[PDB]
């Protein structure tokens, strides 16, 4: 009947009212989000004199426990010099409340799904795309630091936020489904948009899942559209193929799901474009003015950029992780000179 | 619209087909009940040739985590040689099915809620619950055991299985709520019934939280309810205080959250139906005088019951009655 | 021949040279002290202006995980902001140098043994020991909460240190061998004079071995000599049943090792083995006399002198027979050892 | 003064009495070794009827953690039911013994530096070296397996062992500097003579240093002597690039330590600052004997030992000593290599 002495609905989630104060500090004034892990509340600091994201944990043991593993990370992160440090949303501070844990971030405006949203799904141009690519690029190295080694583990465009929508700074959020390089044992990781072909065939997964993640975010964030729509796991792997083509044999070879999905010839499940004719060249519109022309003429949209940054996805969408561009490399890349 | 490749539901529990077959070896039978960490079904090891329960944790990163510490509680009591641990159920194995956990244990008949539904909750004999009881502090016991420390965390009578129901054999199960001793992390712990006063005070705790449930749980099974049934933390509290009086002041002077439920004075008080403290007498409950609870052993048998209750009930974590010693109380002479 | 290019020896300690400088931070002064985990430096930091004492962990796997403990349980104390954080010897910051971790502690002037040592092993005052045993139940009382539940394990004199050459305030140091309350992991613990009849029982035990121990350090402190001076473990147990007795027999009947000291006759009850080494018999040495109480103090020399009454000592061998008390569940706890009347 | 009620010593080391029974059950026969986390024993197993090998942890609390990451390792090993863990030293159980940690391990003759003595420092065969290279191929796949993903730290001859001097088995020791691939957390680790270009530079690591010992111990136990017999880490890195020239830029671009062994200069290119032969020219041709009978010339018309198989050898060799640990070869590709056909 009641739960935690009326507090919580029964999915041990705080009962979220607009214009409370918790701890007499954080004034509510409205959902930011929901998720498996809990709520996301923004607040106002009436002790700072801010605003604030809270995320406030689920009121059950199994998601105060990943709830741990973020803030042990974000802490870990936090020790770390770097100003590359700056591309990931800031932990302030945390706190027992009605026996929840509240995780308090700094406040952004809002996540890259609602910038896609606020362009109709039509993109945002070549240039911002560059802007953002180079900065998650950066994030993924400084996650990459050998001490940290962290993998994200759900890049998405939900889980990518813009500072101030007059600027162009974004950073990664939500380490709550996040691991460190020796700490794997989960196969059925990542979004399935954004999951990596590694994991959809069972094979060892590291770093590198983030950078299929973000070779598949920026051509979503360019051309409005998810680059990968799977319905599921097959519909997963039969889009990608139809961009990409079938995978090198070595790997089917040493793939454990290889036939879930292949015979080296693809699997039969309406029919899907074969194998490499959904070209990235005509996704991107290199010669035929970017996404639906609609990019006919704009600077900095020319065959030479457009040339530029369709070699960058795709040694991004590398179907071999230990060949896959990796960070440093990324950043190096003629597509941000 | 799918979750899965369509094998899980929207809150990516697995959809139990029963009368599936798992790899030629696990004829699903049915569903043995739900949970937060996903479901329990019935099940036949064709290999093995026994009956199986199988508990499918739900296929998210934060309950796959639950359980494998569950896994390695399991794990750690398997090694322990003595016949102690035989009073939990035991984990035969675990395996990964369509990304699901999946952890393989004995079988077990039914829990005790079901004994008490069975006697239309009018509760068992004093002599299947002194059966019980011993039983029960044995599990406690190997809990204590000083390298496995290991808290249960959810007594109740529906996480404490039956053998046979021709036999009087009990065990523990479910260990996904468990930890081992440590510095304190979680403060919102064990079932509001069962829930020991020094979690409701946000005090320091350790093992004898179980002894505590355990108290509340064989009272239960003897009269057939619920010993301190709160409809929240502080009507929990309340009911308590109804039995055993008022804390005593050197809890409450150091508890955090003395003041949720009490107040001191200038000179210890509750704060506002209710019993007055301490006039709910256990002596009266037990009806240890007047043959029993409301009319039917020996009042010296109700009498050497009582005292092993109130041991268990001791306010005080740190006088409450410990397994080795609840072993030896005469009650089981 | 060489070992971190010359900086280690072969012990893979770092060869300190007096007058290094550090990082263009650290002045190196002078050698403090060493341990298996390696060595303890005087250190002028030129930063933020003031001596630090260096410890310089081994260049070894083992003690470098061995320190990361220690280094986590100082930064979890760290996040409290109790006063009562003040009885423990700060870690300022941690660091790698030549492939040696380093950690930065608040330098205080000298330990307890340096302090006995000073008093020809006669003692110092009741008035300075009540100082002490105050700051100590603070700093137990910190390590008892319960989000550190901080056992410390090796409590003794050389561990407790002087922060100041003319005042009376002490701190506890070195948490290397420290635990944090859980399923039991180690089971030979404690320095032998300081050890507890749980561990040297081969039983469970928590946070009240450290108080065990510091029973025995408060009266050390006041004779100039340790209550306990066990050349062995069975020396130990028996110097302990000299003066409180056989241990009653619900705790021996548990206890694994019970047998290595004590034998179960034929009447149930427990005795002493014989040794294979005299000792008086059980309870007979008693505290009351190892302290004067009426006497004039330890060997007299207390007598006159002002806050040593009869009432005075009667209240410190109160406080430390509860905090001898052979169980451990009733063993006072620092809360309660801090309402004593010994320190009203 | 006495340690542990004087079964220890002053260095917290167990005193081991040849004979002693432990626990009407271990009869301890003699030291078979020592070093930094205790001390190995030979004893017999009564109530089994077998020999074993007890490694006695000393009776300290950082030595005894590091032991439990050992047995951990060990036992995550054990659970495989696979003939590949047969090429790791078999832990048959472990048990506390007066507050020591000890680890019954299966028994084996004698280690690699050993018989390399044994030879007089001359070296064995090409074609038993061939042997144990393919064992020790077999040992580093069943470490690379997924699941254990284990880093040995400390492939030395010392710790590689014969099985007997009849049978050509070998099998790796000690995993007590072992780890699981994962985020950084030592930096100063593997013997010097044998330790990777990445560790000397202070890089991200993983499993691939563990092939860049094979590859050294592998030449050293044809020749003899140490391939790289390093005096300090300057030393050991300039014997390196004796043999193998100087790293590629873009490793010295992210080497943290680049600069305590190379100078780069203002066109952006790296050399050795501030003795040695020149880089590259000290030729593993050479030192292989590849054209002239092998080392020494010894090997002359020896079956197995033509310029093919030496060439196959030689071209092994150098795929395990790549500077890039993410081109080094693998034990998988290793294992199909034709030096092996
Ligand atoms: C007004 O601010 C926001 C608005 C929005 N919304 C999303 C919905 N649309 C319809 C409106 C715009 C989205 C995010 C923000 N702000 C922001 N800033 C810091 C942290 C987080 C945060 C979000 N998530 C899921 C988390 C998970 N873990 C940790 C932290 C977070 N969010
Ligand atoms: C026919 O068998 C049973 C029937 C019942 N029901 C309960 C409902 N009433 C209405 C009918 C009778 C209940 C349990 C069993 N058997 C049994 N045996 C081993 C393990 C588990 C088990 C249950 N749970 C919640 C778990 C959680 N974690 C691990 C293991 C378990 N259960
Ligand atoms: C001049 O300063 C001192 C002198 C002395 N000596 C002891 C010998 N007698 C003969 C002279 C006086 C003893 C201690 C100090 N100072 C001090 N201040 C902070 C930390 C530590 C420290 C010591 N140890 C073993 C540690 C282990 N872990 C962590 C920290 C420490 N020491
Ligand atoms: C008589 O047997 C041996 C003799 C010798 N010696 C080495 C000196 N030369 C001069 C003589 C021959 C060397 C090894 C063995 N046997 C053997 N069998 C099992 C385990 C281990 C073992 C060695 N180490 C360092 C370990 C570390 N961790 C775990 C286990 C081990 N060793």
């Amino acid at each position: 009947k009641v739960y935690n002495d009326g507090y919580d609905d029964d999915n041990y989630d705080y009962i979220v009212k607009n214009g409370e104060k918790w701890m007499d500090r954080y004034e509510i004034d409205s959902l930011i989000g929901k998720g498996s892990f809990g709520q996301v509340v923004k607040a106002y600091d009436r002790v700072e004199q801010e605003w604030v994201a809270i995320k406030i944990i689920k009121n059950k043991k199994a998601f105060l426990n990943q709830a741990q593993i973020e803030v042990r990370l974000l802490e870990l992160m936090n020790k770390h010099d770097t100003e590359m440090k700056y591309y990931i949303v800031h932990l302030k501070r945390h706190f027992m409340f009605r026996n929840h844990l509240c995780l308090v971030f700094e406040m952004l405006s809002y996540n890259l799904y609602d910038l896609l949203r606020n362009t109709n799904f039509r993109g945002v141009s070549l240039n911002l795309t560059r802007k953002f690519a180079q900065q998650m690029c950066t994030a993924l190295l400084f996650l990459a630091t050998p001490e940290l080694s962290i993998i994200h583990c759900d890049l998405k465009p939900e889980n990518i936020l813009l500072c101030n929508p007059k600027r162009s700074a974004i950073k990664i959020v939500d380490f709550g489904s996040s691991c460190q390089l020796g700490q794997r044992i989960y196969q059925y990781i990542q979004s399935r948009f954004y999951r990596s072909p590694e994991v959809l065939l069972g094979m060892p997964y590291d770093l590198a899942i983030d950078m299929w993640s973000l070779g598949c975010i920026l051509v979503e964030m360019h051309t409005g559209e998810p680059l990968f729509s799977g319905a599921n796991e097959v519909d997963q792997m039969n889009k990608i193929v139809e961009v990409l083509g079938i995978p090198p044999a070595h790997i089917l070879d040493q793939a454990p799901k290889a036939r879930k999905f292949f015979e080296w010839n693809l699997k039969k499940t309406r029919e899907y474009k074969p194998p490499g004719t959904r070209k990235l060249h005509n996704i991107l519109g290199v010669e035929t003015g970017g996404p639906g022309g609609r990019r006919a003429g704009e600077s900095g949209h020319t065959v030479a950029d457009y040339l530029k940054f369709k070699d960058l996805i795709l040694r991004m969408l590398d179907y071999d992780p230990k060949t896959r561009i990796q960070p440093y490399y990324a950043l190096q890349h003629s597509f941000f000179k």
